[PDB]
């Protein structure tokens, strides 16, 4: 008594082929042909799975599939063994798109009218069905539209997975216990302002489902504190139990990566029942404070435990057809803090429990929220798709509020919920949201929309969508004279510069030869794998700038080269930019969601990591950027900017800041000593650069930082143009701003041939860990730089081992100069081969050398 089972697996067909429903969950009815699944699965995922159609992440793979076999039902079936029928017997449910009939040994216990939407939760008591020995359960899951359902879509992120993810994307959990059943426990948790006193309010629902009256007591522990509560519960009756306030001193404190560890409490409590134990139910929670308020300039300012912070993060997205495995998502987490980023938002298509669990773990913070442009947002947004809202949808989007403010109400990376996107909800929707939030004493800052519009009851979000979200050069960031832009001012809730041309080792995998010739040759092309919005269709934006900018392409390798060069240059400035402003008196800088830190598949936009986790220029831009003691160099005014991430004020670094041009003259020197600069995203000003005669079309400033120990700690090297980059203003479309000039950079076309200079070795861990090092030397006999020099840890056949995290990357090296770099990988993701690194340069060719 106090069981939580999840059912591992189903098998699946198409009701197309069941004539009686009733059959189905019926013990002994026949599967032949069905599906075997594993838990979690859309109904297209369970089908690959099964090997039944090519991989969807090549090329047009996923046009080839009929998607009208989606447009009907699909069951999901499964047998479950009772020993013993002493037990109530439960199923714990929810993520099913849409809606589905639930069928236990032949009888309908729940229909589609009441099991309706992804984010509800579902608690069937099926103990009258159950007999001894083996049971059946059928889940008659309908077809999803995610403009109709209150469900999950694609928006224009990627294209529309065939099903549409139709299926069962979470556990169904098989519950047993007594006569009592336990849920809903949580902690309410206050922390004082010093941070050394906390108290706790345990809460938590008893609900008698027997046929008798009987006394509970619910006891256990919470933070290590015994506690016990005895109440009277009617038959059917369900009670909350508020327990007396327990004290907690000098509580360990959960906060953000870098500010301190990541601990979590436990809640255990044990319902019991005439001396004898009913139902159990063990959770964690953290112990911390956040707050989100409007600025004195109108912007959204976070904070954590008392500490104000510039949010840098970027939008996470889960597989494109909802595929999940726990490892990947602590991966795809872990590079959030490889990246020097706090922060993942969730626009909609919220994870499932580890997700957060492993979110709390690492210390990324997260800013989960219903998504716009359907069903969520249909009664708000006009001629967007998303249909306006019938009766029926009220009391199911008010019970997805619940669920998800049950589940994540005690997760401490959680920041907020948004509990609109686009469009702020109306006043009926949000007093909805509210009145369900409120009830699972769901307590985080609501923030009503992503963009600048207000709800009637929360107010100003404190935030804009202003674009851009395609092609921008690297000043556009440095904008704050342009209030319906997307500048370094307020919290900018979802922006980039568009197309990110992944890794050549990715584009292999995901195009063909003929689809990547197009791609080069005629960006102003449609791409299946940018998306499936004619706005976002094709590269034409980004073909022209880059053409303009970098020069024209001479093949596909010049396009990869200058593509990446592009991406990072400008996730690079998206970054800087926002940690710069943060500090302004004067409407500040409060937050960046670049657009995205991931995408559902193979992809050429809207990146930080590919779908396979391999690092391009994007990437490694987002690294540069927020390393946690960095110097950078603003593109609109010449300054160079010194940004301290860390929690500790820091004091004796010296600036160095060099120009050369493309033929290795130095042609400025700077080196300001003795720099302080303050904690937690504050800034400090080493010099303003002056215009230089005599530079090079094209040249390189190396900016270096150093501190007191004399360690370089951050170094920055930017290609730059004596030709600036400005914007037409008022040619500005909601999704970008054309230029009225372009910056030539094409120099690096002809930048000379310089040489590194690489050796290597690898250490096997007993935490299942290599670590491969490798150091690098510009070993030329000239002036010249070697310049963007990327290393690859690669197996013997060359393709890389991923998933892998570098200290750095993408360096330039002077001549005689050195670097050592680390990466780490697990051991296993070599699959026995010996690790050798891949090492190419912009100027420097490529090598691979034994590790
Ligand atoms: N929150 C929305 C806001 N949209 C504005 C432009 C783009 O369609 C973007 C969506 O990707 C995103 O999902």
């Amino acid at each position: 008594a106090g069981n939580a089972t999840p059912i591992p697996g189903y098998v699946i067909q198409s009701s197309a082929q069941v004539s009686d429903d009733s059959a189905v969950s019926k013990p002994g009815f026949p599967t032949s042909g069905w599906y075997p699944v594993s838990s979690r699965s859309t109904v297209y995922a369970g089908l690959l799975q099964n090997g039944k159609y090519a991989d969807p992440f090549y090329s047009t793979n996923m046009q080839n599939v009929p998607a009208a076999q989606f447009s009907v039902p699909w069951w999901y079936r499964t047998d479950l063994n009772v020993d013993d029928t002493s037990s109530r017997t439960y199923l714990d449910f929810s993520g099913v798109l849409s809606k589905a009939d639930v069928w236990v040994n032949g009888t309908k216990v729940a229909t589609k009218d009441q099991v309706n939407g992804a984010y509800t939760r579902h608690d069937l008591d099926i103990t009258a069905q159950v007999h001894t020995g083996v049971n059946s359960v059928a889940f008659k899951v309908y077809p999803n539209d995610p403009n109709r359902d209150l469900s999950m879509g694609w928006i224009d992120w990627a294209q529309t997975p065939p099903d549409q993810n139709m299926g069962i994307v979470r556990d169904v959990l098989v519950r047993r216990s007594g006569a009592v059943a336990l849920r809903s426990a949580h902690v309410i948790q206050k922390l004082n302002s010093a941070l050394d006193h906390a108290d706790l309010t345990v809460k938590a629902d008893v609900r008698n489902d027997s046929a008798n009256a009987v006394q509970t007591t619910v006891a256990g522990t919470v933070a290590g504190k015994p506690i016990s509560q005895t109440v009277s519960l009617a038959a059917k009756e369900r009670k909350t139990v508020t327990f007396p306030l327990v004290g907690l001193d000098r509580p360990n404190v959960w906060w953000p990566a870098g500010m301190g560890g990541q601990h979590r409490y436990d809640l255990d409590l044990t319902a019991s029942v005439g001396g004898t134990p009913s139902d159990a139910a063990k959770s964690k929670f953290g112990v911390r404070d956040v707050k989100a308020t409007l600025n004195s300039s109108g912007g959204r300012q976070y904070s954590v435990n008392g500490k104000p912070l510039l949010i840098r993060g970027g939008g996470y997205t889960p597989d494109l057809f909802l595929r999940w495995n726990e490892t990947a998502a602590a991966d795809k987490l872990k590079y959030v803090l490889n990246l020097g980023l706090n922060t993942v938002r969730l626009e909609g298509h919220i994870e499932p429990d580890e997700f957060f669990d492993i979110a709390d773990d690492l210390g990324v913070l997260t800013m989960p929220g219903w998504e716009c442009c359907d069903k969520w947002e249909g009664q708000v947004n006009g001629e967007e798709k998303g249909e306006p809202w019938v009766e029926s949808d009220y009391p199911i989007a008010k019970a997805s509020m619940f669920s998800e403010a049950e589940r994540l109400r005690d997760h401490p990376s959680v920041i907020s919920f948004h509990i609109g996107s686009d469009f702020a909800p109306d006043r009926r929707i949000e007093q909805g949201y509210l009145d369900a939030m409120k009830a699972a004493d769901f307590l985080l800052p609501v923030i009503p929309a992503a963009s600048a519009r207000p709800s009637p009851i929360t107010g100003a979000s404190g935030m804009k969508m202003n674009g851009p979200y395609d092609y921008v050069p690297p000043v556009y960031w440095y904008d704050k004279s342009q209030k319906d832009r997307g500048g370094a001012w307020s919290f900018n809730s979802e922006t980039s510069a568009g197309v990110d041309i992944p890794t050549m080792d990715t584009l292999k995998r995901m195009m063909s030869a003929s689809e990547l010739d197009t791609m080069w040759k005629n960006p102003s092309a449609k791409q299946y794998h940018r998306s499936s919005s004619d706005t976002f269709g094709n590269l034409k934006l980004f073909g022209d700038a880059l053409t303009k900018r970098y020069g024209a392409s001479a093949n596909l390798n010049d396009f990869v080269r200058k593509a990446q060069l592009s991406q990072y240059e400008n996730v690079r400035a998206e970054f800087e930019s926002h940690s710069r402003n943060y500090t302004d008196s004067t409407n500040p800088s409060t937050g960046l969601i670049y657009w995205m830190l991931n995408s559902p598949w193979t992809s050429l936009h809207w990146q930080l990591f590919d779908a396979y986790m391999d690092q391009n220029g994007a990437y490694y831009g987002a690294k540069k950027a927020n390393e946690p003691l960095h110097i950078q160099y603003s593109h609109d005014n010449r300054s160079v900017v010194v940004i301290n991430q860390t929690s500790n004020a820091v004091s004796g670094l010296t600036a160095t800041t060099k120009l050369y041009n493309l033929d290795g003259t130095e042609k400025y020197s700077n080196t300001k000593t003795g720099l302080s600069v303050g904690a937690l995203g504050a800034k400090a000003t080493a010099v303003t650069v002056p215009a230089v005669s005599g530079l090079s079309t094209t040249y390189l400033a190396k900016n270096v930082l150093t501190d007191s120990s004399g360690k370089e700690v951050s170094r920055n090297v930017y290609w730059l143009s004596t030709k600036a980059d400005t914007l037409n203003w008022g040619g500005s479309d909601w999704y970008y701003t054309p230029q009225s000039a372009f910056a030539d950079l094409s120099g690096l076309n002809n930048l000379g041939q310089s040489a590194v200079g690489a050796t290597a070795n690898s250490v096997a861990g007993a935490d299942g860990t290599t670590t491969t090092t490798v150091t690098l030397k510009n070993t030329s006999g000239g002036r010249l730089p070697a310049f963007y020099v990327d290393s690859k840890v690669v197996d013997s056949a060359g393709k890389p081992v991923l998933p892998v995290e570098w200290n750095d990357n993408a360096v330039s090296l002077w001549p005689g100069e050195t670097t050592t770099l680390t990466a780490k990988y697990r051991t296993a993701d070599l699959k026995g081969s010996k690790p050798s690194v891949r090492i190419s340069g912009w100027n420097t060719g490529t090598q691979t050398v034994p590790a």
